[PDB]
This record gives structure tokens, C-alpha cells and sequence, in this order.
DNA sequence: CGCCAGGGC
DNA sequence: GCCCTGGCG
């Protein structure tokens, strides 16, 4: 047998050793897809396409693994002993009245691995993107006045406590639905000048548009979502719009000149994002680019 | 055989014809346990136990009509011309293999139903407390203010012309980060302070703390309180919003309104009381509060 | 401690 | 258009 919470216990233990993490199913897809490859302008010029074809590519390289991984979860249900004798027809009536609801938590364990996954992978498409734009950015999730909200920092966390003069902070939900009041919450909470909002969401309101404006979030689609609901409208930018945006401000950073301290903190900050990423060869190198500079 | 977009139709239909809604079990289970008949000050010093009561016998009744729902709903794919000739286990690892995304989509649409359902159902729980306590109340999913607002004492007219002297309730079963929505409602509207109700037994100190600087207080169970947060002064029980409650509406017991503000309260009851048509006790809670106006 | 390949109400 | 009987990462 197996009870639910023995069942639940044994859907965490699998899942962890059938599945690689959003970053490097995200990591792998950017390769396999040849973005390592792409000069700096390709990213510049069409992050909607890039986000786009990644968002299509990570899925089809999980979905037949979740599906394999469902099934085999199931088959630990199935009692030999049990249903020995039963006719076909009764063996699935009984497995559909016996476990509804280890079938339910199962079920329940995967839309919730895919609701994090989902967020986490979106987050390093948009994190390798501006990699590949050869962005400076740290990544918070790689290392208050920044809330755990904003996934990547323009040009670095260091900078941005010196002063958010030049700097941009952006973050990111797939969807929206009511959960786009967390974002003025943080920026209020924290005194942010300005936040990016980037999403795939196609359904959100003028009212939310506004609201959040007023609040000084941009909100940030693809160029296709854009065109097709919100193409008159000027408080929706594209991610090719942020990425205009955030080249012209990097720009602003690649000639100066810190402090023994501030070069010291840096150099600490980019040390720590190089350890969390030691296994990805192109992140590395990224990192190190900005360490020798 | 039932295609996945096809299963997810009858999903849909059959959830809407054989499930009461969340406010109808609410005020089933409310009159089933009794709670139509107690007194306010039984609601004033009892709602913790008043809460977790009703939130026990709601999910009594739902959970087995559930899992019958889950096994009814998996027998529509179930294909004997195709199963025939295989042992039972092979049927059942058919079974297995060949509709993943139906059995998927059948437990997503579960709990997508049960999240909706445990807010609303919380929500309805608070609302007939404070009807069962005699506080006036606007219910907001009846009748500025945000939308994530439920109960705002003594009514949206009043609250509209004044905050002074009003309360205004919020509830999340649980908080996750989604508490951070609050704070974002209350700054945009200028609300004073708002009183945030949960069951969560896991939120911080720092939680606590930001909600604090944003007005936003947290109201608990008494266990809750006790369990986890027994020494802090920054989180209620619902016994200490009660309290609160009831001596705010005492301010609004004899008030002499104009007649435009008569009226417009009159209209806002007696659209709440169309909402709520169908519930005896809540119709009758809304017509004590008309006849309020002409007393 | 945040995410919501998120449908339900 | 808000809910999260909500676990995963």
C-alpha cells in the first residue's frame, strides 16, 4: 500500500531526481536553440521573438517528462493483489473510488510545480536575455531597498544602494490576474523611482494600466501581445522597448570609475553569482567579462 | 471518447449543476449547526470558535460530495471496448497512460474550484458573524474602496460621505505574499486602517511589521494567536476586531441621516437584500437595518 | 518566501 | 476581476 502522505512524500523524492531545474532547463534550451551563439544586437533587436521561442521550446521539453513522470507515480496505486481477479471494467471503476485522491494529489503537486517553474523559468529567459544583450544586471536570486519582487538590478545591487540614479529594476509575472498589486506595494514600500513589469499576460485591464502607472510600474509585453490588445495604448511597452531602455542606461556605466570599497563590493557581488552559477559555462563567462572590466 | 477540451465542458457543467455554491453551503451549514438562533453577544464573544466551527462542518459536507464528484467524473472515460481483453492491472496501466491530461485537467479544475470556493466560503463565514453579531454591515460582492474589501461597517453610503468612525474588513485564508496586495489597496484609496482576517499560522514578524507601518492589521483565531504569536501586540484575535466592531457601531445607532442619505442607504440594503433573497435570515438581518432608517 | 503553463466563482 | 482547502522551487 501507500498512504496519501506517504504518497506525497514519495512524489517530492522523484520529481527532485527526474527533473533538472528551471535554470538549467532554461540554460539547456537557450543552447540547444543556438542563442549562445547570437551576437549582443540579435537580443537588443528581438527579445519578444527570443522570449517567445524559449517559452515554446522549455515546454515541449517538459511536457513529455511530466507526462512519463505522472504515469509512473500512479503505477506505485496499483495493487496486483488487490484487483487479481476483478474483471478489467471494475479493476479502473475500483482505482477511480479508491484513490481520487492520491490521484487528486498528485495532480495538485504538478500544477503547483508547474505554477513555480513557470515563474522561475520566465525569470531566466529574462535573465539570459540580458546576458546575451551583454547587459550588466545581478540577479537577486543569485546573491530593505530592494524587495525579493525585482529579479534583475541594472547595473547591480552596489550601484543601486549608491545611488538608483541610472538604474533599472525589473520583474516579472507570466500572468497577472489580481497579482500585479504586489508590485506598487514593493515600490512604495521601498522608495523605487520606476519598476518594469514584464509579462505575458494578454487580458489585463486599463484600469490596471492605470493604476499602475500612477504607481510608476511599466508595464512590458511581447510586441505581438501589444499589437494584438494594446497597440494604441502608450503606457504598455514592449520588451524591445525595455531593451532600448536598458542598453541606453548601461551605457552610462561602462567608463567609470568606483572607490577601492565600491569596486571591492562588486567584485564581491559578481563573485557570488559566478559560485551559484559555476556549472553554466556562458553565464561564467559573462560574470568574469564584468569582473576584469 | 472524451477528448480533453470536450471532458473539461462536462467538467464545468456538471461542477455548476451539482454543487451549491459556496455562500449557500456557508448559510446551510450556519442554520445546520444552529448559528441562526444564537444571540450577538454569542457572535461578540465567540468567533474564533464560531470560525472554525463553521470552516470544519463546511468541509465535512463538500470533501466526500467532492471525491464522489472526482470518481464520477473519471468513470466518463472509462472504455470498455477498448479495456475487454486485458488483465485488470494492464487496464488499470492503460488507464494511466491514456488520458493524462484528462485526469489532469480534472484535478486541476478541483482546486481551482476549491481556492475560489475557500475565499468566498471564509468571506461568508465573516459576513453572517458579523449579521449574527447585529453589526451593520455592506457586503462589497453585493451591493474608493477596493475590491479585495469584503465588509465595510457600517455601509459603503456612510463610508463614502465619512471614514470617520468606520471599520473595514479584508480576508485571506492564507497569506503566502499575497498580503502585499493590501498595503497596494489601502494606499491607493487612503483607507485609515484596515483589518486583514486569516487562518494562516506561518507569516513573519517582518510581515507583521510592514503590514503595521501600512495600517493593516491581522486578525486570527485565538489558537493561532496563542500558538504563534502569543506575546505580539500587533496581532488580534477576532474576539479583540469583534470588540472593536460593535463599539464603533454603537456611534451609528441613533444617527439622523438627511434623506438623500436615507435613501441612498435604503437602496444599497434593499439591493443587498436581492442579492441574499433566497436567505430568510439574511433578508431578515438587511430589513431590521431599512426599518433602522425609519425608527 | 515568491510563483501562478490559472480555472473557478 | 479577485480567490488561493497552496505545494513547489
Amino acid at each position: 500500500r501507500l498512504s496519501p502522505g506517504e504518497f506525497k512524500t514519495l512524489i517530492s523524492k522523484e520529481r527532485k531526481s527526474h527533473f533538472i531545474t528551471p535554470f538549467a532547463l532554461v540554460y539547456k534550451t537557450f543552447c540547444d536553440l543556438g542563442y549562445d551563439q547570437k551576437n549582443s544586437d540579435y537580443f537588443l533587436n528581438n527579445p519578444s521573438e527570443y522570449i517567445i521561442a524559449m517559452r515554446k521550446n522549455c515546454w515541449k521539453e517538459f511536457e513529455p517528462f511530466e507526462k512519463e513522470f505522472t504515469t509512473r507515480m500512479l503505477s506505485y496505486l496499483i495493487d496486483e493483489e488487490r484487483i487479481k481477479d476483478m474483471s478489467p471494467y471494475d479493476a479502473i471503476r475500483d482505482f477511480t473510488m479508491e484513490y481520487p485522491t492520491h490521484i487528486y494529489d498528485l495532480a495538485l503537486s504538478n500544477t503547483q510545480s508547474r505554477r513555480s517553474r513557470a515563474g522561475k523559468e520566465f525569470e531566466s529567459i529574462l535573465e539570459l536575455l540580458m546576458m546575451g544583450a551583454g547587459i550588466p544586471v545581478d540577479v537577486q536570486g543569485a546573491i530593505n531597498q530592494i524587495g525579493k519582487l525585482v529579479d534583475l538590478v541594472m547595473p547591480g545591487v552596489v550601484q543601486y544602494t549608491s545611488n538608483k540614479r541610472n538604474t533599472m529594476l525589473i520583474s516579472a509575472k507570466t500572468t497577472l490576474r489580481e497579482r500585479w498589486q504586489e508590485v506598487p506595494e514593493e515600490v512604495n514600500r521601498t522608495g523605487i523611482r520606476e519598476m518594469y513589469l514584464a509579462t505575458l499576460d494578454d487580458s489585463f485591464s486599463e484600469e490596471t494600466i492605470n493604476i499602475l502607472y500612477e504607481a510608476n510600474v511599466v508595464v512590458v509585453t511581447t510586441v505581438e501581445n501589444k499589437n494584438f490588445k494594446y497597440k494604441n495604448n502608450n503606457r504598455v511597452l514592449t520588451f524591445e522597448d525595455m531593451l532600448q531602455s536598458a542598453m541606453e542606461l548601461s551605457r552610462k556605466w561602462n567608463n567609470v570609475s568606483y572607490t577601492d570599497s565600491e569596486k571591492e563590493e562588486i567584485q564581491q557581488s559578481i563573485l557570488k553569482q559566478i559560485e551559484k552559477y559555476s556549472d553554466f559555462p556562458y553565464v561564467v563567462n559573462y560574470y568574469r567579462n564584468r569582473l576584469s572590466a
